[PDB]
């Protein structure tokens, strides 16, 4: 291939050397070229160099000044040449260009938006101080539209911009990531830039607040604006990071707690024995003796939690054969008449938590709706048993009650109503330091088994289907007292579809046999493929499908349990600040600023001003650190040599 | 007695530091079982409910899960929690599901809560105690000699 | 607490101006300094530092040749100044100091070895031209043990191999292999001695790198038949030196002497008439096929042909055409046709056995497994020649007795096809996908069985228990079985024997629950006894064989990380066992004068190229660009200094 | 003032005995990361970086004489039951000290060993 | 005890120093020290 140099061009013969000598730091020669005032040789000042690079722009890289005012004198051509001198960082070259078709940079950057980009404190605020003004974020080239939107986003989420121009850092820092968050989701080609933006901006304020000195400012920042109100402020916008820090983490703690391992469950079980006294002590006398007692936090706790393992307990001792026979449309037994009041509290706190919130964020939870379930079953249970009573009587043997009969379903509803109770129980460990961390990650790890089921039920819905019609003519019910696969001699597993629906889930634990592929007849054509496909079934679901179900469960849990601190730690505040307050200190049983200004904004300004410190002062080092001391030592030898002679 | 001879493992240079490491994924399986517990619990405690009126005793000679005809397996609060315990490893039929009536919507439900329990235990719960397992003996083998 | 200071005293008050400008690099304050101390001055030339540094260590820190010779010009004691420099990389500082009780190295250190430690390959040769020497490796167990491993170490550098020895190649392989064996006798400094064993390792490797021809690499391999030092390079196990391109290149040229369905369909159309090849080859080996047969790739392929026809063979043997049931029977007619196969697998065995004299031939997993399946099959012949002259004559199968010699036999070839037809596993290696796979699925087998040896404990342990507790209770009454393969099992506890095989039925479900139970009614036994069934069951599956699978896991992550260099060389150990002659018919059938010059000159220049890229490798790799920066200052000093 | 007083330089200037300093302060240093759970994790490393200066300190032996010596400080292997009641895993899993206790232990082949160790065990009772 | 302690902790700080002065951070000081030298030469001179 004779290959050529395509779409170029030759420079000069006499300016390359002069360009030579601007890179070499020559003051003479370059001196000495420019001095064609008016008069020149045909030699252009503005020459370019085959890779870009100017005669003022070469300078600048190398951010000698002494040259750049040689040049900027006679007046050569500037055009960007203050953006180049802020995208590399030199203050000296911008202090000189601020009084004074083909670019490398993206037409709607102006010179804020980028160095807010580059995060340099000292020329962000050279640039305020002259006064400018970032265009606010607020279709026809859209590729220009959505690139010029997230520049202004990066510059705004820049924590050098929001030290100097923000009433309230951290305000400005809560909004802004929450809009970035949900700003990601609307615009899925760039969500992974506008996400992990919003992850700096989280970091910004845990920066922040980690400056404090003393406890005097750690209480006065969270309680701005009636008690921990911008404690409460960050949780509603999901800052994990702000919540979860170990200065704040330590008060809050001392707020809940108001020993060794046989030293605390002891005493736990002492308090917790004698619930119903320092609840009823509450209604008679709120004093400090007794009435007081209960308001700690760590208390109340242990007290909604013993009230509620009785509750579980005489559940357990409502199956007891000792406490009304096989008769029909009973009235409600001595345990009934106990589960009522808890049942009645639990609706009642229910029913002032629904309109507490109007739906929205309320039932977003999964630790809500179980709760409505439970409710509407045990609703569901009582209105049966009200409704059997009234129109049923008369003893009858229970083995000729017909099927739908309101008291089997009411004692059916009533069976699958107190499952749904006891596993509730699972949402007080996230206040165990052992098992805390354990169940949060648990179910975080569970959503991505929901869409493994997605194409488990495609899989059995598919071979059901071609089970079903293979089968289904081959049917028979003449000498079967007893039929279906939940029978001594399984007999009819692919008859109909709603029982090869329920024989093929029943085949993934190995509990149907081998002979329901059989036929009473001498067809071993079809015996045999049904077989084939029950196998093939079993060989997908069993060694391929459940192998992969674990085989990314693990590859999952390596990046939920990075950062598996700070969501328990979130989860386990969140449960503290519920007992904080007032109104929730009865068991279900026994239930049925002028100056305030002037002193955050005084403390807030010695906090910005700690954080700007630490960040620029303290981050040079973070190597060259003792690349300027060569500078120095070189221009003190320069000085020295220079000012002898 | 004979399960106190594999203490002696730790004098040879390859049993010794395989069992130092399987005592160390050992705590994370005791934190796992607070949580199966429980599961077993709350299944037995409406399973019993379910099913403890319908106890029969009349002309069988053995009565319990351990027997050639299984039967009463979710008579008693006692059986229902060891027939549950069995049916992890696949020791308890079908038909045990069934009453001697023809109360088909019961017996609809009674199966229903058995399949939930199955699921949950042994492809939700015993799948993430691998999951563990596995992420915690890389932390373990960091320090091993 | 008041904190003071231990064991320690102050310098002096003039000497820290002196120490200081020899820190600082000024040279007419220290020409003034040792000048005016001729006459007992009382300064003490020979100071100390708060790191313990003396004049003479500090101008070797910062590389101050002039400093140096101006301190040595006076006299100044230097001790162990010649180590210092040879630590600190000056060539200048050892030039100078080469002719002319604390310390911070270890007794049994000397110049020579410290330079083999740092590997310099200038300052090794300017030792090693003044005639230097190494002792030879071979009360105090401290000071001994740390006197082999640093002679060691200073052995196996490569710029003193490629400098002072006669045949690198072969003090490489030989040093690998001194140095892995005395890992296993050092349990104390095992990590040490097995890393030194993979540095020499690489040295070769990198060394048949430098191959820029084809006749170079074909005049090292050969050196000393064919192929001498590459078989002698198998014998070490340098598995680096093998799995090289350059080498698998040129043995793949010597293998083969396109889709997939282009060459399945060409590789079964030639391995349908082996026998023809055969036949060729074994009455006139000429032209036509004799030499076609010799051709290791289409070698190979009729070598499989055949062991696939032995195993399409013992197939047919259970076929209802080839017998009624009389005892001692004779040979039927596919018998008569796999007996040559046997006696061909049998005669290769012992042509084979004596060339390894019994030592290292049982090695391998597949010499093992071949013993065991020729033992088996002499076994099968002995049985069925006794049986047809003693226990002659027609019975009803059902009415012999059992331990006859026609069952005997019989089982003992049913074993036997097991064995045969798993030793297709070894032609594996061959393939490019299912390679590789096969070195990874063998390497952690070695790793499950060291969990099977706490299996063996616990079963022990539960099977100790369950008998001692259901052995009175034993009862055969009217029961035609007993044990628990049969329809309704019992007398499962009733036996060690039998406790042991129920207890390991028992994990792939197979024992039904009702075992558990006994003819009385007694229910504290029966509940004891199940629990103890049941907390076997859960430390088997629920805890023992999770645990199995969260080790094979992190020890496939180290396996797979050097596992293509294990697989080639397991496929040339398989290639080069078909170049040579002998065992090139089936086993259906069968039944230096001018030589050393041109080596030298190749290693001359190998060695040659090696240092040149090893001295670039380091004086290049940010530590190029710093002697640029230090040349222009330099220059800049001397032009300085000649215009003034 | 902890993290100031486990620094290795000023244990090794201003200490009687730096090799029981190293073992106090690393014991209450890791009792002390319990108490104050909230800041925990630099709490044990600070008590980790007091663990391995014992194993860098004794790393520093030059011959088996004074070994010896350092190891049966104030019967026999005083202090080596000393590190272990103070849970040093690092300066007690140093191969010098491995190899002298080996000694002392033992005072072959892989069918050397077992054909041996089965003929002792059964000629115990004698 | 007390000797073999002094000698073990002089060792012990001859490698702290040694390893934490050395370790391209020594390449920084002999850049300083030549750069002093030229220095001090040059004022010598003049
Ligand atoms: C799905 N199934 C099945 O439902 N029943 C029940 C039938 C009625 O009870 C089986 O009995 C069966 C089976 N699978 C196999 O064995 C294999 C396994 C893997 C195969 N291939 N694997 C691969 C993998 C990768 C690439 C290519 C192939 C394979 O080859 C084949 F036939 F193509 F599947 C067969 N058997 C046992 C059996 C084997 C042969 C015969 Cl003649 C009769 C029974
Ligand atoms: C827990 N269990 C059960 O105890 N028995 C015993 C009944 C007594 O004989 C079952 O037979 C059964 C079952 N589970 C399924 O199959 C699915 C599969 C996917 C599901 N959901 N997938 C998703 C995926 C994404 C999001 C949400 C859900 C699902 O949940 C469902 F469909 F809601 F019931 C059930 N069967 C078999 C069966 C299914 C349908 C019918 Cl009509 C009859 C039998
Ligand atoms: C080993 N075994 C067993 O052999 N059979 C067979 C008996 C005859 O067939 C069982 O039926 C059985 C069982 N295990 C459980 O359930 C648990 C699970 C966890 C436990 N503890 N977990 C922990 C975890 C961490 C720390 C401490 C304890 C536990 O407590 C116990 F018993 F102590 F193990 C029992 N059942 C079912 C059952 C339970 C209770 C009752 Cl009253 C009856 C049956």
């Amino acid at each position: 291939p004779l290959r050529i140099v395509r779409a170029e061009s030759e420079l000069s013969t006499q300016e390359k050397s002069y360009l030579s000598a601007v890179e070499k730091g020559d003051y003479a020669s370059v001196k000495l070229a420019l001095e064609e005032a008016e008069i020149y040789f045909k030699i252009n000042i503005n020459c370019i160099d085959p890779l870009g690079r100017t005669a003022l722009l070469i300078a600048i890289e190398n951010e000698n000044l002494e040259i750049i005012e040689l040049l900027l004198s006679f007046n050569v051509y500037v055009g960007d040449a203050l953006l180049h001198a802020i995208r590399k960082e030199v203050v000296g070259a911008v202090e000189l260009l601020l009084n004074h078709q083909f670019s490398d940079f993206t037409p709607d950057i102006t010179p804020i938006i980028l160095a807010a980009h580059t995060n340099n404190y000292e020329i962000i605020k050279m640039l305020v101080q002259k006064g400018v003004s970032v265009p606010q974020p607020h279709d026809v080239d859209s590729l220009r539209h959505s690139r010029s939107r997230l520049n202004i986003y990066k510059a705004l989420a820049s924590p050098s911009l929001i030290a100097l121009s923000s009433e309230d850092p951290f305000l400005t820092a809560f909004q802004l990531s929450w809009e970035l968050q949900e700003l990601s989701k609307v615009e899925n080609e760039f969500k992974a830039e506008y996400e992990e933006l919003s992850h700096q901006c989280k970091h910004f304020a845990k920066d922040l607040l980690d400056q404090t000195r003393s406890s005097r400012e750690l209480e006065l920042i969270l309680n701005f604006r009636n008690e921990l109100a911008r404690l409460k402020l960050a949780i509603k916008y999901r800052q994990k990071e702000f919540v979860a820090q170990p200065n704040c983490q330590q008060l809050l703690a001392s707020r809940w707690y108001d020993r060794h391992w046989a030293g605390k469950l002891i005493t736990c079980v002492f308090i917790g024995l004698m619930f119903p006294l320092l609840s009823l002590c509450y209604l008679v006398a709120p004093k400090s003796r007794y009435g007081l007692f209960i308001r700690k936090p760590f208390i109340k706790f242990i007290c909604h939690t013993a009230s509620y393992l009785t509750f579980l307990f005489l559940l357990l001792l409502a199956s007891q054969h000792i406490v009304n026979p096989d008769r029909q449309g009973p009235k409600p037994t001595t345990v009934e008449w106990m589960i009522l009041p808890w049942v009645l509290g639990f609706i009642w706190t229910e029913i002032k938590q629904m309109w507490d919130g109007g739906f929205q964020d309320y039932i977003h939870d999964w630790w809500n709706l179980m709760d409505f379930v439970m409710n509407s079953l045990y609703l569901a249970t009582i209105s049966l048993k009200i409704v059997a009573y009234v129109k049923y009587s008369g003893c009858k043997p229970r083995d000729t009650w017909e099927m739908w009969h309101p008291t089997l379903v009411a004692e059916a509803v009533f069976a699958i109503a107190n499952i749904f109770s006891s596993l509730r129980l699972i949402s007080l460990f996230t206040a165990n330091s052992h098992l805390g961390p354990l169940q949060i990650s648990l179910g975080r790890m569970l959503l991505d088994i929901l869409k493994f089921l997605f194409i488990y039920c495609l899989v059995l819905l598919a071979f059901a289907n071609g089970l079903n019609q293979l089968y289904f003519y081959y049917e028979n019910s003449e000498g079967m007292t007893c039929k279906g696969i939940r029978c001594e001699r399984q007999n009819n597993a692919f008859s109909t579809l709603f029982e090869t629906l329920q024989s093929l889930f029943w085949s993934i634990f190995g509990l149907i046999s081998l002979y329901v592929t059989n036929v009473k007849a001498d067809h071993k054509f079809t015996e045999f493929v049904g077989a084939t496909m029950f196998g093939t079934y079993n060989v997908i679901s069993l060694v391929v499908l459940l192998n992969m179900l674990i085989a990314m469960m693990n590859n999952s849990y390596q990046h939920i349990a990075d950062h598996a601190d700070i969501e328990w730690k979130f989860a386990r505040t969140k449960l503290w600040m519920s007992y904080f307050e007032e109104g929730g200190t009865l068991p279900p049983p026994f239930n049925i600023n002028v100056r305030l200004n002037h002193q955050y904004q005084e403390v807030l300004r010695n906090l910005v001003k700690r954080y700007v410190a630490a960040m620029i002062r303290d981050a040079k080092t973070e190597t060259e650190e003792n690349f300027k001391e060569l500078k120095q030592d070189i221009s003190s030898f320069r000085y020295e040599v220079i000012g002898m002679m």
